[PDB]
């Protein structure tokens, strides 16, 4: 039995730096999850990205999981008019974390545009089972979670409306979050209703010092980082992680799906020799060494499509246990032994749909106080029940109470 | 038992004309399927479309099914640079059917852009179960079908590379189709791999004479059109329909899923008082009367989400019968009685996946000669089998033969 499971997740690719990152992973004998921004394929992401397509292809060919990080990392909210120079313009101002989210609909759409661009530059991408761009996502800047109906939480200070977390006079009030945060929360919900899961992170492999000309050089060494991983194991890191804009204040500590697991966040661009330092020369060895010693310590590596364990034939389940089946999350209604022909579904008596969505859905175990959307209207669940085709909110006024607005 | 089932399908909405069309359907006590182009919501589709959003909302609120007809009805292939006036520019040239399809990837993407725009103007649209924009589609100009693994066929002369079907010297060779047709075929396959079904039509409710100033006025009357529907019932109309660019030459006549059914194609814009004639004043009554007398003749009306019959608990199925379950097509492997807990799936022994796709998929009954895509490579099925996770094409060289290219 493993000491635990580590999920290496790389954000902001695909870029030139991604190629060697992938090769190190391959030599290390591990799979990882890449949350990509497709604008690098268009060559407007303001990075060394002429090999972007090559990297995307190598990632998928090597069997790594590809997830959705939005088309432009929300840079359209950093400038006045989004264009080919917007990435450079935002880097000049460094206002990434200010007004990061504004119109949730427009921002959520950025994730769908991502799919179009990916499927434009790599028309065969859907033929890869490890392509999960339409199932797995992660919001820029935001340690936010949409995993199950009862496993979700937001980064309540991920982004700001004025001051950056380090600037003098910065105030973070989780109870009354910024407009930007509120928008990101709505974005989470929109994506969840489109069938997405979203995952945050436990630990962030980043420079120990951003106050030097080559901060990438200060990336935590392998031995030290393993200690940080060890410390994160079963310690509800999302609540204690620093800085404050990386927190998930209301993360459900000790939640079964999170036990014995550590999700590592890092970025491809930290592993290249460039404007952030000698990341390739110095950090690629740190990655290779970490993988080796983590395995020596008894860790195994897995990908985010397995974070929620896939339904497996032969296994016994207890009522209340969660599984992932065909991209949909299910919770066991009664303890039983999973048979080939009795998989979870929208009609099974053995399972109920437990996706982290809010739109009215079939075979969900609804509880008093739950709020669902149905045909453009919001309804409150008044009495607990399992939803079925007959019991639509607009007809069942004993089960549902129509909510008023304004 | 019904004499048959009619599927009223309206293309090219949503526009002002759609509002009264929907009201007539509602008064008639029937549901219908609308294949929409979202560019009308942006106000660049060159129609009276200021009430476009109102119509979209009314269609969904009334319980009608909404399907995908692409964002701009492929008008970007009709002009040099697509813009707000492109719809008007294409109407000036009337080159809709020339070079209608060029880059299949770009064209297929038009269907995904459609979803973005729809979900932009109506952010609550996914809360409607009758919203099927991501499951049901129909290609502009093209009587093409992607229904099941063994139920698919293309409009081999739907579009041209030079001359229009009526112009002197026009040649249609189904055995060697135009470049435009070939592109539309690839588009069909791309959409199918994204989980879409596509449906053509049996009969087309259109003007009897386009050679007058108000052709809409000549729309077939109710009594006559019922006769045409009667004639289409179980007669493989897609092969005999006129004009030639509306044909489905290789349509599988007598195929079980098509028996006792007639899909009617028409357009919202034929029911408005405008540049095509007095469609509202004259044709809305024809629609209302047709619905009434069709019912009197013993027909029932259904929508395209039911064209492939939904899996139903309690019903017995014979091996070889097709069903639709959670948007996926399945074929019965063994005759049995459908139970609540034994629905179709990717692991069921009772059903196999029979979607009209070409990417390698789980639990599909593959036959010798079948060609699948897997991780960017094409493989030929050498020996018949049912696919499973272990038997991926890249490892099973007794089941699959890798194809070479160029
Ligand atoms: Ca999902
Ligand atoms: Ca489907
Ligand atoms: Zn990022
Ligand atoms: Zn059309």
């Amino acid at each position: 039995t493993p000491k635990g499971t580590i999920y290496l997740t790389f954000d902001d690719g695909p870029v030139n730096a991604s190629v060697e990152v992938i090769k190190v992973l391959n030599q290390g004998g591990v799979k990882a999850t890449f949350y990509f921004n497709a604008w690098h394929l268009d060559g407007i992401g303001d990075e060394n990205e002429d090999r972007a397509l090559e990297a995307l292809k190598l990632a998928l060919d090597s069997g790594h999981i590809v997830g959705n990080h939005s088309y432009d990392h929300m840079i359209h909210n950093c400038v006045e008019e989004f264009g080919p120079t917007s990435g450079a313009d935002c880097n000049a101002t460094g206002n990434h974390q200010i007004h990061s989210y504004q119109d949730p609909v427009r921002d959520a759409a950025s994730f769908e545009q991502n799919l179009i661009t990916l499927e434009k530059y790599l028309p065969t991408i859907r033929s890869y089972p490890n392509y999960k761009g339409y199932e797995l996502a992660r919001l820029p800047y935001t340690n936010g979670w949409r995993v199950t109906k009862h496993f979700q939480a937001d980064g309540l200070c991920a982004t700001s409306d004025n001051l950056k977390p380090w600037e003098p006079g910065y105030v973070c009030d989780p109870a009354n979050p910024s407009n930007s945060v509120k928008a990101s929360i709505q974005v989470q919900n929109i994506l969840a209703n489109q069938g997405y899961q979203t995952h945050g992170w436990d630990v962030d492999w980043a420079p120990e010092n951003w106050g030097i000309p080559m901060p990438a050089n200060s990336l935590t060494e392998a031995v030290p980082f393993l200690a940080y991983v060890d410390k994160a194991l079963n310690s509800c890191s999302p609540t204690t992680i620093e800085p404050i804009n990386s927190k998930t204040q209301e993360f459900p500590c000790g939640t079964p799906l999170h036990a014995d697991k550590v999700i590592v966040l890092t970025h491809d661009f930290l592993f290249e020799d460039g404007k952030r330092g000698m990341g390739a020369t110095q950090n690629l060895p740190k990655l290779a060494e970490f993988i080796r010693i983590a395995k020596e310590a008894g860790y195994v590596f897995d990908t985010m499509d397995n974070y929620t364990p896939r339904w497996s034939v032969g296994k016994t389940y207890q009522a209340g246990e969660y599984v992932l089946y065909q991209g949909v999350v299910y919770k066991a209604v009664i303890s039983h032994t999973a048979q080939q022909d009795w998989a979870p579904s929208s009609t099974s008596s053995l399972w109920t749909n437990a996706d982290p969505a809010t739109n009215w859905t079939l075979n969900v175990s609804y509880e008093q106080g739950d709020i669902v959307n149905y045909k453009g209207k919001r309804y409150l669940v008044s009495v607990p029940h399992v939803s079925q085709q007959d019991w639509t909110p607009d007809t069942q006024n004993t089960l549902f109470t129509a909510l008023e607005l304004r």
